[PDB]
């Protein structure tokens, strides 16, 4: 069965790596906004999350849709946790450039994003070489969506950056000690964390934590051995299993994009289940590349068990249950259980389907 999966992976790589003018088109527009954004005192410190890497794709079944995050450092920062949600917070301070955005003691995501959209909206008309249209309609993150030419789309997200220790709700998260080491966990938790505009139970001016940089760093240094995937004897399939599970959710969502059943699920859920499995199976010997079909099945099985038991702890905030009844209702989880269980029983037709 691992042969059919490797074909799916090979076709995904082929569309990732093919020659495309799109990256320069996005980079051309993106570097314009960064220059213009910096002219404003409130956004003087804005910059790309991972500098050099604009080419981030949430959807791997659509290489035309891009996703860049603009970070903005906020020092002297102080957080208040909203409604015991463990993940949504108010931003308070201790002269700061974001003072035009306050409402009392609380930084207003509403006002900050409005100026953020305003600056971008003007700068993209000053680009008359290409027709760049700004998609509107409210939603905190992604703050804005641009359509460059036709069929090129960029989601721009603004994230606060804090160079302080992580919020107390992350104390028992990132449980990577027996997999990546306590030494690595110290190093990662020394890194900054980020805050993006988000509302629980989608209105309060709340921000949700984001550790995209931590996930990216782990994926590129991912074995218990330091030489994992550096030689022939130490080739693992951790990345392949994550790609296949992200692709499986996307394709099923496309299959039922006219329904509403999978609208509540996102890459967050499959990414979270995968990292839990890596914590369960910390040995490189449990992710051998020849065992790709068995390892992918184990990842699928864990996700189904999460669906049935309605328990998917956030990897960084263990008290946050992404599959709680309030967040996703039993009907949606039972539906996704039926589709995934069907797919596995028939060697996953959905990968071929779209
Ligand atoms: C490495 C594992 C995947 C991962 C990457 C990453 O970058 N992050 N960043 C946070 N931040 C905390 C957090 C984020 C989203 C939600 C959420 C999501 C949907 C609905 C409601 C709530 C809840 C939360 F507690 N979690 C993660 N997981
Ligand atoms: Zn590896």
């Amino acid at each position: 069965g691992a042969s059919k999966l490797r074909a799916v992976l090979e076709k995904l790589k082929l569309s990732r790596d093919d020659i495309s003018t799109a990256a320069g088109m996005v980079k051309g527009v993106v570097d314009h906004l960064l220059l213009r954004l910096k002219c404003d005192s409130a956004f003087r410190g804005v910059g790309l999350l991972n500098t050099g890497s604009y080419y981030e794709h949430v959807k791997i079944s659509a290489p035309n849709e891009f996703d860049v995050m603009f970070k903005l450092e906020v020092p002297r920062i102080q957080l208040e946790e909203y409604s015991n949600t463990r993940a949504y917070y108010f931003v308070k301070f201790k002269e700061n450039p974001l003072s035009q955005f306050l409402e009392g003691e609380i930084l207003s995501a509403s006002k900050m994003l409005s100026k953020f959209r305003k600056i971008i909206k003007e700068e993209i008309n000053d680009i008359k070489d290409t027709d760049v249209i700004m998609k509107r309609k409210r939603g905190g993150s992604p703050a804005v969506t641009l359509l460059i030419s036709e069929k090129i789309s960029v989601d721009i997200t603004l994230a606060l950056e804090s160079k302080s220790s992580w919020p107390a709700s992350t104390q028992e998260g990132l449980r990577i000690q027996n997999w990546l080491s306590a030494k690595v966990r110290k190093q990662l938790r020394l890194k900054p964390f980020y805050l993006v505009p988000k509302h629980a139970k989608e209105q309060e001016e709340t921000w949700r934590l984001s550790f995209s940089h931590i996930e990216k760093e782990i994926l590129n240094n991912h074995g218990k051995s330091k030489t994992c995937c550096e030689n022939k004897e130490e080739k693992c399939c951790r990345k392949d299993c994550l790609k296949l599970m992200k692709y499986l959710l996307e394709q099923l969502k496309e299959r039922f994009k006219d329904k509403k059943h999978l609208d509540k699920f996102s890459s967050y859920h499959v990414k979270t289940a995968f990292f839990h499995v890596c914590t369960q199976n910390p040995q490189d010997s449990q992710w051998d590349r020849k065992d790709l079909g068995l390892c992918f099945d184990n990842c699928v099985t864990y996700f189904l068990q999460c669906l049935r038991t309605e328990k998917l702890e956030n990897y960084f905030i263990p008290e946050f249950n992404l599959f709680s009844s309030n967040l996703i209702d039993k009907r949606s989880k039972e539906f996704l259980t039926k589709q995934i269980e069907y797919e596995r029983n028939n060697e996953f037709p959905v990968f071929d389907e779209f």
